[PDB]
């Protein structure tokens, strides 16, 4: 059994880096983000090579990495798409959740 790392955690692949904590998303399971892959939940990071590794911010395949980060429609929740759902019809959460600009992803 693997172990939720501790918050803090840096998304450093692209020019507009993340922080993700574990500890807020406690009310999710971990397989829904850490998803299975041929049977099994994978709990590499999630650009390793043959993964999500298009840079390409206009790549909509699977193996784009802003696309996994950021569409809606997508066969495991995507970040944005999930905080879409969350935040409903408030638009402060809107803001705070799915910013694009002074959003909690996205100062
Ligand atoms: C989505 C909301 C998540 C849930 C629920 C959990 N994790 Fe997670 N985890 C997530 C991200 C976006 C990241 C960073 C990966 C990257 O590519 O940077 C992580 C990181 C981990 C790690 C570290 C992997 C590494 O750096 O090699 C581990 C071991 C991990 N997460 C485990 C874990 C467990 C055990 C969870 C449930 C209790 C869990 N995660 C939930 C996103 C999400
Ligand atoms: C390689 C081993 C992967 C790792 C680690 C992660 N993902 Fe993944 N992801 C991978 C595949 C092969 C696919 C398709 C799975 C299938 O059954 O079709 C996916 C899919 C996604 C999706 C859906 C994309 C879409 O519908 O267009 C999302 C949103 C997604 N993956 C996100 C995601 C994140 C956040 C991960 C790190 C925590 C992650 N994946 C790991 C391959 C692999
Ligand atoms: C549902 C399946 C989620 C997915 C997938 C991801 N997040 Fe999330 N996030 C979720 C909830 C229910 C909450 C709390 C909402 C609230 O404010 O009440 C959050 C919160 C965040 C936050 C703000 C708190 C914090 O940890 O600073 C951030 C910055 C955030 N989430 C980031 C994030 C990222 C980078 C994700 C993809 C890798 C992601 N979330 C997925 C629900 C869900
Ligand atoms: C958290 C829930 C997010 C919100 C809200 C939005 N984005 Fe995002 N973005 C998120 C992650 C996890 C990442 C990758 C972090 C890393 O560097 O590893 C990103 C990155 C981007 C980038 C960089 C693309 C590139 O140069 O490769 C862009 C341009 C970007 N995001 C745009 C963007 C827009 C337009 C948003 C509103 C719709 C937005 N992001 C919100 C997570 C989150």
């Amino acid at each position: 059994a693997p172990k939720a790392p501790a918050d803090g955690l840096k998304m450093d692949k692209t020019k507009q880096p993340v922080v993700f904590n574990h500890s807020t998303h406690k009310a999710v399971k971990c397989g829904d983000c850490h998803h299975p892959v041929n049977g099994k939940e994978n709990y590499q990071k999630c650009a390793t090579a043959g993964c999500h590794d298009n840079m390409d911010k206009k790549d909509k395949s699977a193996k784009g990495y802003y696309h996994a980060m950021h569409d809606k429609g997508t066969k495991f929740k995507s970040c944005v798409g999930c905080h879409l759902e969350t935040a409903g019809a408030d638009a402060a959460k809107k803001k705070e959740l799915t910013g694009c600009k002074g959003s909690k992803c996205h100062s």
